[PDB]
């Protein structure tokens, strides 16, 4: 009994083409798609004023496919979990950085978080790494002034990931850039012959985050796109996949994992518990997070019976499973951030 996984590298808007491109899979070979895994850049540009919110070059300042599946004209056939990269529709993403469904089968997981689905724990790390934006807070409601600095990974999901792989391990995780350093970790003198460009950054190549975030986690699986090809690396017991762009035969491939039990997409236990005891640290609205608070000191007040509590708290005002939710998403920014509150104020602490 196996499931077959999708795993996606940049979309850039074209999601009718990607999921003709899985449909001709279910058939050229017969096989059953589990669900759908995409390491970023997906342009959710619900409608033209997001445009604003696109950082892209002129030329690639496009709607995209998306609103078409936003307004219910087309519909994923299968379910769809992402990241964010670097050419998004940030303003949407920072009303998700708790995650959420932009549309029907598509959910982001935030700026960072781990989910569950048919056994299997999912680990996601959106945007990619510039060292000047990594301490920057998120501003928030979105102004088209942070358009350039939205979609920079901060330095703080480390801390908000490390101690995620404690108590199982973790089966795969997403980023959209690479890595620091694994591209030396596989073949990457075919690499270069086929990438001339990579060559210059030498081992610097990636994202210094992730690098930090893989080496904690030792994930069975790292999932990145941005790149526009095709490698593989292994780096002790991590497998490392990277992925083209959609237009490009490099850009999909497919994981063919072992299938204990079939189980709805669903929110992470520890991640919960690691999103309400950090709560203090986002509780301003305007400015978040609140780096006068330590991360790690917040986290190290996880006891047992405390995160008995919050599990038994988060499904009664939220529930375990991760459901459709049409609101439009600064609602659901509020409403997310409210039970968030409300859970921690209960502990009592
Ligand atoms: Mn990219």
């Amino acid at each position: 009994q196996i499931q077959h996984i999708a795993i996606v590298g940049s979309v850039h808007g074209k999601y009718r083409e990607m999921y003709r491109q899985l449909s001709e899979y279910e058939k050229s070979t017969g096989k059953e798609i589990s669900f759908v895994i995409c390491t970023g850049d997906m342009q959710t540009l619900r409608y033209e004023a997001d445009l604003v919110y696109l950082k892209v070059p002129p030329k690639y300042k496009q709607m995209g496919d998306f609103h078409l599946y936003y307004e219910g004209k087309e519909k994923a056939p299968y379910l769809t979990l992402f990241i964010g990269g670097n050419h998004e529709s940030s303003n949407v993403l920072l009303h998700l950085y708790n995650g959420g469904f932009v549309c029907f089968n598509m959910y982001y997981l935030g700026v960072c978080s781990c989910i569950n689905i048919n056994g299997l724990r999912i680990v996601g790390v959106s945007g990619i790494y510039k060292s000047f934006d990594e301490k920057k807070p998120y501003t928030y409601p979105p102004s088209p002034n942070d358009v350039v600095s939205l979609f920079h990974t901060r330095n703080y999901v480390i801390q908000m990931l490390s101690n995620l792989s404690q108590s199982s391990q973790i089966d795969i995780s997403l980023s959209h850039d690479w890595p620091q350093g694994i591209v030396m970790k596989g073949n990457y003198k075919q690499l270069y012959r086929f990438q001339p460009g990579f060559k210059k950054d030498g081992a610097s190549l990636g994202s210094p985050i992730n690098k930090v975030i893989l080496n904690t986690l030792k994930p069975k699986y790292w999932i990145s796109g941005h790149m526009h090809c095709e490698y593989h690396a292994e780096e002790g017991p991590t497998h490392f996949i990277a992925l083209g762009k959609i237009g490009y035969k490099n850009a999909i491939s497919y994981l063919d994992l072992p299938l204990k039990q079939k189980t709805d997409l669903e929110y992470d236990k520890d991640w919960v518990c690691n999103l309400i005891m950090t709560w203090p640290a986002f509780s301003n609205k305007a400015q978040f997070p609140d780096l006068s608070y330590s991360i790690s000191e917040l986290l190290s007040k996880r006891t047992k019976e405390l995160d008995k509590k919050i599990i038994e708290l988060w499904e009664k005002y939220i529930g375990l499973k991760i459901i459709y939710d049409s609101d439009t998403f600064d609602i659901q920014f509020t409403s997310r951030r409210f039970y968030i509150e409300k859970i921690y104020n209960e502990l009592n602490i």
